[PDB]
């Protein structure tokens, strides 16, 4: 009926739709209080990684990135 989509950024199935994509729950928030470019963000490697897991403390710049990439928006 309805292809299943999923955490657009990274876990798996979304709660729901918040921004505009099925995305994840708690990552989510931290979408939230990372939007908008400006910010400090950066990776231990700015080159290439799989952003997937949560804990907030690690690949949080392509976590954003993707996020942005996703498409969302703060809503
Ligand atoms: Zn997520
Ligand atoms: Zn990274």
């Amino acid at each position: 009926m309805k292809e299943t989509r999923y955490c657009a950024v990274c876990n798996d199935y979304a709660s729901g739709y918040h921004y505009g994509v099925w995305s994840c729950e708690g990552c989510k928030a931290f979408f939230k209080r990372s939007i908008q470019g400006h910010n400090d963000y950066m990776c231990p490697a700015t080159n290439q990684c799989t952003i997937d897991k949560n804990r907030r403390k690690s690949c949080q710049a392509c976590r954003l990135r993707k996020c942005y990439e996703v498409g969302m928006m703060k809503g």
